[PDB]
């Protein structure tokens, strides 16, 4: 099904799994070195690409983890889009009376400004992309078109038009790339009561901040304060890009294990 299995939980009891959400453009595979980083016979599964807005795909992750985890407690961690996920299905899982002890973001940070979603921003955006278009590759936007339709339907048909005028696997993954990245960019974050843990890079990669120059600047709370009570920040340095590798990710997982380590003595 969207579930895998990094590390198998015991047949019965054991420790408290750990519920990865997959990244923009990737799959749960790149929470491998942050598994090793965690304490032994840590169970941990990985939630893969599902369709719909930040919230609708929440509405099909929660019945699964519930189906797994029962009342809890959850402990809910992913890089990237995959924070955004794991923090949306905090929020619905709250809201079912389940018990959430752990929320790990690793450095899933907003727009230093917050992104508008008009259709002046949409002209602005497509006409980025385009002058983009010509110089990596060496026309009229019709604005109308697209300002009438969302991501999906913008991207179908920018493909149709150029289909009209590309192998299947290029597209396939460049329209889940750009769509997951979008997702972020369109997420309407909502109030969280518990305890966030925010591993924060220094910056996002030049490639990023090309498409969305609003990445060029990251607030100190990551974009998320006003949103989150008990909030903390966990300084790990470097990109965006490498927060999820090694050597990065032995901080974050150092940091990870004596959480999950109290979560574990307090049961
Ligand atoms: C190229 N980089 C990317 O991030 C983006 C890709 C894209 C397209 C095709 C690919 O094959 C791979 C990626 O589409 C996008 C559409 C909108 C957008 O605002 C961005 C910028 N992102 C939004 C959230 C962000 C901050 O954390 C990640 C950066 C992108």
């Amino acid at each position: 099904g969207f579930v895998r299995t990094l590390r198998a939980r015991p047949e019965a009891g054991g420790k408290v799994p750990v519920f990865v959400f997959h990244p923009a453009g990737g799959s749960t595979v790149v929470y491998e070195p942050l598994l090793g980083r965690l304490p032994a016979d840590t169970p941990m599964y990985g939630f893969e690409r599902v369709e719909g807005s930040i919230e609708e795909r929440a509405q099909q992750y929660v019945p699964k983890l519930i189906e797994m985890q029962g009342d809890g407690p959850y402990v809910l961690v992913g890089w990237s889009l995959g924070g955004v996920l794991a923090y949306a299905c905090a929020i619905g899982l709250r809201r079912l009376g389940k018990d959430v002890r752990f929320v790990g973001l690793i450095d899933a940070v907003r727009a230093g400004e917050e992104i508008p979603q008009t259709k002046e921003e949409i002209r602005k955006r497509w006409d980025r992309y385009a002058a983009f278009a010509e110089k990596t590759f060496n026309p009229a936007i019709p604005y109308e078109q697209l300002e009438e339709l969302d991501d999906e339907g913008q991207v179908r048909f920018v493909l149709d038009a150029v289909s009209q005028s590309i192998p299947a696997g290029i597209i396939e993954h460049q329209r889940t790339s750009y769509l997951d990245n979008r997702a972020i960019d369109t997420a309407q974050i909502q109030p969280y009561d518990g305890h966030v843990t925010l591993y924060m890079a220094d910056r996002y990669h030049d490639d990023a901040i090309m498409f969305e120059p609003r990445y060029a600047v990251r607030q100190p709370d990551g974009g998320w304060g006003e949103y989150v009570s008990d909030l903390e920040v966990v300084p790990i340095g470097g990109e965006h890009i490498q927060a999820i590798d090694e050597p990065i990710i032995a901080k974050v997982g150092e940091h990870m294990s004596r959480a999950l380590g109290q979560i574990e003595a307090d049961r």
